[PDB]
């Protein structure tokens, strides 16, 4: 079945454990890091739910190395585009994390030289989703700047409910070092938010990208055309209406070269 | 062995034949496109020999397909930041379409707002990498303001040792080089009818290496402990549900 295969590549849990979920995924950033060498953290808070869960996670992982007699830093980086309508829901969430430091980085002018290039070397304008597309790998390239600078690693947010549609920038949002949300359904998420005290605001809002100048806040389910409810509980193995299967699971294949690393004649994936 | 540990997943041959290896490379190429209904490639090219050699089995597989009358382009783009084997090069490939992105001021705008909201200078490592992941993004927005492929130039060769940008010539849709060695992409350049100005640890060494033959240990040791380290570049981002990290 398509549905059973999905969560087996996806690595959804039908059921979890909230405590013990929040142990395993701090204990494998503590693993990550041991391993590697590396000095710590670095993740762009955006205010939105899927952050603020990573962030928490990270920095709860860092103090628990240095509870160890370790050596490791999270810096927590908001990364605005001139200015964030929800400004303050990033605060808020800062305010909730309570990261080692709080750096931040307009990516706006490096947006701006990059299209007014574009313009000009081709004679035609960026339209409002290719440029949204820009934002989303500037932000890449800031997070890999600071990590580079002082040797720390990027986390990711992906999770399962974006993992199946597909619903990322590849090499944007997608480009990270270390997952810590991987298999976790919306739903669950904010059930890990709930355990660890995180106030409603940032879990009960709507998720959204905000890539565009053009329509900013716009929902993911908007975008998707399925909402996350739905997703979930295919996610989790709950028998849902045909037009939910039929429909993640078309998105879910189209989707595959977001999930694997570039193409080749040896790979069937594709085929 | 390591050796042939490396090689496998490297999808390295111990011989090649090269007018076959063209075949079977552009085939890749004109099916790949056509099971993803794009309309053609983007790359980046350099003058280098790897994107000599990408681009011209590009243009091939483009005028292929035209051929058997379906609809495909292939646009070769410069990506100087602020050349004579770039031209070289392209009058060998002869794209469809040959753009440029000047990388520059992009790069400097970045450099600047950093110092700006950090206090500190990127040293040239970081800023090399910058370049490297903004020469992605333009790539990217080309090919996705055209519905065109990216490809990438990753190789053996290259891929062994990790020496790339993740994120920056890394990223990429496609890779048509996949499981050569430098040696190897050497004699498909000269089969093509390429200006030897294109084709021309130790590289052949590293090649040895990878195509079996028997190596010291002191190359083996340096090649096999780079390439351990180097896992996380040719690999999807790490979760606790993978082990090749560990
Ligand atoms: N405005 C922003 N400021 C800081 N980080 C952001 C911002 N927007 C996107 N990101 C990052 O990209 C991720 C994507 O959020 P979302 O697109 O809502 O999944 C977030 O979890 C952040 O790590
Ligand atoms: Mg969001």
């Amino acid at each position: 079945s398509m549905q059973e295969k999905i969560m087996r590549e996806l690595h959804v849990k039908p059921s979890i454990d909230p405590k013990q979920e929040i142990e395993d995924r701090v204990n494998f950033l503590k693993q990550y890091v041991k391993k590697t060498g590396a000095k710590g953290f670095v993740l762009g808070i955006s205010g939105g739910q899927d952050s603020t869960l990573a962030g928490r996670l990270a920095q709860l992982a860092v103090e628990s190395i240095r509870e160890e007699g370790g050596d490791a830093q999270f810096i927590a980086v908001r990364l605005p585009h001139g200015t964030q309508q929800d400004e303050d829901d990033a605060q808020l969430a800062l305010k909730f994390i309570k990261p080692d430091k709080s750096w931040k980085f307009d990516i706006k002018s490096t947006v701006s030289a990059f299209s007014d290039q574009y313009q000009q070397e081709t004679g035609d304008q960026l339209t409002d989703f290719n440029k949204g597309n820009v934002k989303a790998r500037t932000r890449m390239i800031a997070q890999y700047a600071i990590g580079g600078q002082e040797g720390l690693l990027v986390l990711g947010t992906d999770h399962a409910a974006e993992a199946v549609t597909g619903f990322f920038t590849k090499y944007g949002d997608g480009g990270a070092d270390l997952l810590p949300l991987t298999g976790l359904t919306k739903r669950q998420g904010r059930t890990l938010l709930k355990e660890l005290g995180a106030p409603e605001r940032l879990y009960l809002k709507e998720p959204t990208a905000d890539l565009l100048d053009e329509k900013p806040q716009q929902s993911d389910e908007t975008e998707l055309g399925i909402s996350y409810d739905e997703i979930d509980d295919y996610l989790e193995g709950k028998e849902v209406s045909a037009k939910v299967s039929e429909a993640l699971e078309k998105r879910y294949s189209m989707t595959e070269h977001k999930r694997q690393v570039p193409a080749s004649m040896f790979d069937d994936w594709w085929k």
